[PDB]
């Protein structure tokens, strides 16, 4: 009944979505939430070919844009489940149920938690992992930054509008981040770092988080200090929990496909940030996406 | 010398030399024309995600506009040879020499021609493979299109502005175009038709093209139609021919890689629509050269 149905409007599915629209496949495109995916918790993006700088959200609407004049049906949906019947595929929301001959799965990834104490906590109340979202609480705070990927430089600096300083941990001597974000940090005078440490505590009154306890990881030495704020950037899981049984997924539980998007599974191809692999930017989530959209035509025209 | 030359400026090189100038290589740019690469031959895009329609001239700009700032380095250059000496490169222009740990070849294709008698004679008169470049010269003639892509349906749909009718010849009864723009051209009153069929002979008076003999692919039966320009669009080569001696081609000539856009060459690697690949678009331009930036990156980080 849908030739295809792909869940989750962020950039990898609206290039999807877009792309068989444009090839007149009945389209279905499932989202649990605001279209634009990461991209609405993203303040600038500079590195998206087409545009010097955009705030995330922006993008977001400019990418949702065409998608229902090309005719895609855009609904709400949380998927809790697929099942392959073979020569359709069905697909289980919380309410609902819809039947496809093909799938493409742009899901995309979650923040990684740190699994320590007063994480939990402190969520509403001084833990974030999201800096656009919730950097303005924390005008004149001492907040701290954990992770040295991209993430964690970009939002760290993005944070310094608000914070009195910010701090960026980060478990080694040498970032992971892009260099020219790098070394952007290095040179901003509200950036401090703490190099080679983890967090261990984060701490608080009842009410919000007072202070932080972390230990260096070439000496073991631990020291407290006192944070109004701390952001979590220290990686990625996916978010692929409705094809856990499928064998479809690694042992981390991102979704293995070939270079043209295709699963295990005949029909149901994987996009974008959900999938395995090292490079999670818009540039190859928008590419996956249109290479799923291409891929998911011939099999249905073939079937 | 470089960290990293790239070669062609079109979507997939620009894509290419904004992250590995983002990641602080030392990056030279080689160009040849103009840069935006075949984007600057296309009149409308639409289907590149954050824009919902832009001229394609346009679109190259607004690629080519941080990459100065970034701290690439822009140059003129036709590449003519590259050498492989082990732990470094050398790239050859017409007059220049670059070496080079890594490079990136991002080369693009040409249009394929027809290797009929007409055309190259009336190739300045008549005979066009490109409509935005060509199109005003043809204000109310009846124009004739050859191809049944991407290509030919699109830019017959563009040359109606000018062209009192606008034919398209393919030789099959289904076009391989995008759903949405056969409907398009199905619905445009000043499109016609010739399916099943090929051009045999382009005809002229000294001075321009007149005529265009064509044979049913079917049937056998052979016509002659006036026509007052001929755009052609029946496929791509190639544009590769700095490496034919170095064993990374295929036999039509498209350079081979693995899914991170690795050559047998280490330190070459190759992007966009000068790859082996069957889907060739703006998007998948952007995903390669995004790609192809962090293999060079991490390939020279570890020489
Ligand atoms: C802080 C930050 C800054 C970034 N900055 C940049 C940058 O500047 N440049 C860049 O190139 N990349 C950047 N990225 C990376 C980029 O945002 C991602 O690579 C990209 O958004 C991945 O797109 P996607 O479509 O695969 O997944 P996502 O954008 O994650 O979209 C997945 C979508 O699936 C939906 N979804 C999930 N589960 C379900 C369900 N069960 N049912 C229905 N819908 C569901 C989600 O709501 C989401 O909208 C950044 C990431 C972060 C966190
Ligand atoms: C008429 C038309 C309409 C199109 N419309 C769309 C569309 O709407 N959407 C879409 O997604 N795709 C479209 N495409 C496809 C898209 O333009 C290409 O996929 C894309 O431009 C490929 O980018 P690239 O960087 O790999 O190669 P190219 O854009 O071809 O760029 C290659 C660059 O390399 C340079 N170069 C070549 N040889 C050398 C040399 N020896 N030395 C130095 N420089 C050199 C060239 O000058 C060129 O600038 C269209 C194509 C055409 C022809
Ligand atoms: N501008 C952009 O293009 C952009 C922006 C944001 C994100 N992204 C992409 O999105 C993906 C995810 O990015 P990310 O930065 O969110 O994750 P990421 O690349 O996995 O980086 C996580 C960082 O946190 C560190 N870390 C992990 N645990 C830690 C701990 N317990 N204490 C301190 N530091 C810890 C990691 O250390 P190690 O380095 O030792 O592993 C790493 O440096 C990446 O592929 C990234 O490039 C891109
Ligand atoms: N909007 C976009 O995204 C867009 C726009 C333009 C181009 N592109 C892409 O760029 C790539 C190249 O596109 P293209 O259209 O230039 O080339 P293409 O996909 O190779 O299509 C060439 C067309 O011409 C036909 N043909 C070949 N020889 C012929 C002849 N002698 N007489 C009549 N018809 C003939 C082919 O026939 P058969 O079909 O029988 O082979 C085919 O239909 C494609 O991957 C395409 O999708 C994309």
């Amino acid at each position: 009944k849908y030739d295809v149905v792909i869940i989750g409007s962020g950039p990898a599915g609206m290039t999807a979505a877009m792309y068989t629209a444009r090839s007149e496949m009945k389209t279905l495109l499932l989202e649990r939430g605001v279209p634009g995916g990461q991209m609405n918790n993203t303040a600038e993006i500079e590195n998206y070919p087409g545009y010097e700088t955009i705030m995330g959200p922006e993008l977001s609407m400019k990418m949702a844009e065409p998608l229902e004049g090309l005719g895609v049906e855009n609904a709400y949906g949380f998927v809790t489940g697929i099942e392959d019947h073979g020569d359709y595929k069905k697909i289980i929301t919380e309410d609902d149920e819809f039947i496809t001959k093909s799938i493409i799965i742009a899901t995309g990834a979650n923040h990684r938690k740190l699994e320590i104490p007063g994480e939990e906590e402190y969520g509403a109340r001084g833990v974030s992992y999201c800096a656009v979202c919730d950097g303005a609480f924390f005008r004149n705070q001492e907040i701290l930054v954990i992770g040295g990927g991209d993430s964690a430089v970009e939002e760290a600096l993005y944070l310094t509008r608000f914070g009195q300083s910010v701090t960026i941990m980060h478990r080694r001597d040498k970032l992971r981040a892009q260099e020219i974000i790098q070394q952007r940090a290095f040179k901003e005078e509200k950036i401090n770092f703490i190099w080679d440490s983890v967090p261990m505590e984060i701490k608080g009154d009842d009410k919000k988080i007072q202070s932080v306890v972390y230990k260096n990881v070439k000496t073991g030495e631990v020291t407290e200090k006192a944070f109004g704020g701390i952001f979590i950037y220290v990686g990625l899981d996916p978010v692929a929990e409705f094809v856990s049984d499928l064998g479809i997924t690694d042992e981390a539980g991102w979704i293995i496909t070939d270079d043209h998007m295709r699963t295990n599974i005949p029909g149901i191809f994987a996009v974008g940030d959900v999938r395995q692999k090292d490079f999670r930017q818009i540039t190859t989530a928008v590419g996956d996406g249109a290479q799923a959209a291409q891929e998911a035509y011939k099999f249905v025209v073939e079937l």
